């Protein structure tokens, strides 16, 4: 294993924090606007997932978590980050700014070599664990792993459709506060309705069902669209999908299906429940999207609605490491 | 005008304070577990809509609000509440415990006569402002006015449908906490997942869109269903409805259809905006349902989603007041 | 060991939950208002501390947790609960209604034997770990363990005082919502300003600075008093304590005083942090009170302010376990 | 009357909307990072305060509110702002950046003349309404007007002291969120424990009790100091003062010192109540500081604790208004 974490906040850290609990190589970190000694404190403590326990302290000028020397670097320009002097071959791009094959590639200049963009990209392919896989192979150097939501409907589409089809469909995500969403009104000079007070409000949000779904499981590319509400909730989020379906079924079969798949092949990615209630239970639930056989579920013959919940902050976080992995296997020879 | 408001917490209250921004008659209130000096203090102040101005004091042993003595009484059972010695014509039920003609009816015994249920009834007619109207005449003694969510969907159904037909559809209301929602887990002995931490979580919710709607705008009795989530938000609540239409059209006209309404006949009930953002603004917006033309709206050819926000606590408040009135011109002759 | 936990809400549970991370003996549980089957569900799930892993299910008509048969009973009257056919000698009392020697003693009639009140009581002893101990011996049958604030302030008192003496103090507790605190106003028929909306508001609250502290640590019994603020927070709580000191010293020795103590004697019960920030970290932190060296601290000669945070839900829960324990050692022989 | 408001967010704004409720002059705004038509929308609508009714529109390239052409401008450095072509006599400084005599004088260069610091300064005088007054006269061109908390303490200390004296005192401010306080952990490079997540947590806050009170009411420059907790709460706030008195007296006369002051001199600045509870009622209460008489107030013969709330957003908003007014009486001749 060998990895690298360009920048580090929400994704940046759990991705790291994830690497660790999994079997991922410690690395190099590189985050301007955060000094070596804030990261220790800044990754050791977590409002929502919280604290940690490793040997989390600095030493010979860098971060040593759990007794393992992970260089940390800084530079407001990646064509500059070392990985030559450094020697971490797989880089993860966190930042937010550096989303396109053009903006990533830039890694190398410095000295570097293979990349994964932790967000949705306009040119870069767009892996999602279920289906990612095959579509994926070694030609690929700057792969991109489509978001949290996409990762939540991905699974859930695949089941639904292939198995009953999906002819047309809509989706509501009930997002739970994000980095952006301001503490109390203000600018979103671009994002305007989320310039507003993030804690008193139910606030719409343009999103992407369109996005990876079409872009990942292409038989679709054109049948799903969808929206989002951002709510006080600190970390969960329930994706709301309604389908005109195709193969008349019984809400029931919706059940069985997702179950048969929770174990069969979506094994670790889709989960399935009926042991109800839940709510932002999932907080810390390394998973991908879980099916709630019974809650917010409802049928009308071939017109159905399902609920799937994520953990936005870290189901995804585990995935980057799984995307991250999978490739090594293939990539490595 | 003579009123009566059996009980008073959320509806009981704002329906009190409703009455007086109108041209309503004061009365008699009758809330067990609540003494006269609690009420004044308990009406003067509202965390959500709050404070007031009225001459808010006890006098010659009853409530005097805005220098206009309105009795108040207490008894755990309405077949005993005065209205005899009282002289309070139309009586409104808030409590919750007394929902059906069987249970309202009982009013009389004490000495009574004219009544409306602030909630869904089993047997009771079920007027909604827009449509309620002509279906309703004086045969009806104990008529009910189905709820908050419903009140927000009538309007929007009736435009949509009548106008593009609606063949099948689905709905998500994002409720904002209620009376019920435990402040930190606990029994819901009957209502289990909203027993849970109503301020950490998004919690599913059986609801009634087929409810009032079907049993209000008959032609549908059967094509709509839906569910709910209670989110932190102290007072708002966006109704999400998806429809397979009937008459192909373009989310556009969904636009003008709702606009012509807001003005034409759906005057003061349905509202419509295009000046976006909005959020939990609506707080204190005597209205009923507001189409949000552009927000959490999406089209796909004859498959669509519309978004309208309520005000659970008092858009409905003004309605009882109008169901309440309407009743009088007709009823009184 | 052999226990019994009469009832189970916030305390009954984490008290259960408690026994088990220790080496406490499971038992019998006895809660009107809750079926067997809802317990399992109500015990393994938790907004704030959540999920568990236990062999969490029922069997030959009881609760088996982690393959260990704990009987469950329900009766609205404890002089009625088995402890007889039951064989469980130390009962714990969570309810809330049964706070006095008079009220507890009760137990026995049915058949039973030895008890602790996880509440503050009129007449029963009032043990708190740090100090409690010695003043405690086998005479006491229905001894009680004064609350969490107290649990919070004993150590922090005892350290300051014995050590720089303490001539007069005041205290503010920033409490973090409770069972009571209605989700949207309402009755508080005896408790009024915590009948109001407790997710919108900073709502004061009478409290027991005086309570258990005088009553626990004698020499004070007249020098401390306080108040509380309930804030949105789901679970932590910070005691703010001002003292006119006695022995001049410097904010500093306040520091070593507590640190030297974190290790010395208040060992597991007092904490001490200089590694700042913290905030409602402590979430799930089996402890007692932790002193935050530098945060919410301030000096001026011998007039000072100190800050310790709790975990009202579950530092306290460990303690009942400890109180519950020690007794055994004394009591048993 | 002529005003001018450099920048405009939380204060900038309500000082606009404050002026207006007044008899202030409209003006010209000047807020880089915000377009003419976002202003209008951003002036119009408020999560906490909200909406308006004004003739809120853009016209001949400026904002006309309430049919009053108030010019707007944009550039990232006021030594450049017009006020010469322009003609708005008194400039008010909001932004944040530009807090010193040095920093505002800067204004001039462009063309301008008179100024106020809606913020604490290091070199600019510090006027609070109660005491600012006389200390103030015309040799002062770029005057400063201490902040929220201060404004809340000023009156309360002023009565207490003068009147019972104040020897040693400490304070707790229970602030409610801020422009800054990140909604999900994160940077606070300068201010770290507030970089942490503002919505989950109770979070310390350095403050200045020391600040303007010392530098306001001369006589104390040295007897007080304090801290702050931010909580969820969107907008209200309560200053917690504990004091070693000097003149003995008893909780009570604390009452009437404060009550006779509301009427007498602190007339419309300190307000005082006993019809208790309140809470984050205050929301929009043009005022300054209100003494809650009986709420988390406690004596012990010359050691007390008085509680007073503010409305940080806009009690201070009206103040700028009259610091501003007053200046004009004098300033003009």
């Amino acid at each position: 294993s060998k990895i690298g974490i360009n920048g580090f906040g929400r994704i940046g850290r759990l991705v790291l924090r994830a690497a660790l609990s999994c079997g991922a190589q410690v690395v190099a970190v590189n985050d301007p606007f955060i000094a070596l000694e804030y990261m220790v404190y800044m990754f050791k403590y977590d409002s929502t997932h919280g604290v940690f326990k490793g040997e989390v302290k600095m030493e010979d000028g860098a971060l040593v978590v759990d007794g393992k020397k992970i260089t940390v670097f800084n530079e407001m320009k990646p064509e500059n980050i070392p990985w030559s002097k450094a020697g971490a071959e797989y880089i993860v791009e966190s930042t937010g700014v550096f989303t396109t094959i053009e903006k990533a590639s830039a890694h190398f200049k410095g000295g570097a070599k293979k990349v994964v963009i932790s967000a949705p990209s306009a040119d870069a392919p767009m892996f999602v664990c279920g289906v990612n896989l095959e579509k994926y192979s070694k030609d690929m150097t700057v792969v991109s792993n489509a978001s949290c939501t996409t990762n939540c409907l991905a699974p859930v589409a695949k089941v639904l459709h292939e198995n009953f089809e999906i002819v047309e469909g809509l989706m509501t995500t009930v997002h739970a506060v994000t980095a952006t969403q301001k503490t109390v009104d203000g600018p979103s000079a671009k994002d305007w309705r989320g310039g507003r007070g993030a804690a008193q409000n139910i606030i719409p949000s343009s999103t992407g069902a369109a996005k990876a779904v079409g872009k990942v499981i292409p038989e679709l590319d054109g049948k799903l669209t969808g929206m989002a509400f951002r709510v006080p909730t600190p970390d969960v989020s329930v994706v709301d999908l309604t389908v005109r379906l195709g193969k008349e079924c019984s809400y029931d079969d919706i059940k069985a299906a997702m179950k048969t798949a929770s174990e069969g092949p979506l094994q670790g990615f889709l989960g399935y429940t009926e042991d109800d209630v839940v709510s932002s239970d999932f907080i810390g639930d390394n998973r991908s999207s879980i099916f709630d056989a019974k809650a917010g579920i409802q049928l009308s013959k071939t017109f159905v609605k399902v609920v799937s919940w994520y953990d936005n902050e870290f189901g995804y976080s585990q995935r980057v490491i799984d995307l991250l992995k999978h490739m090594q296997k293939v990539d490595s020879a």
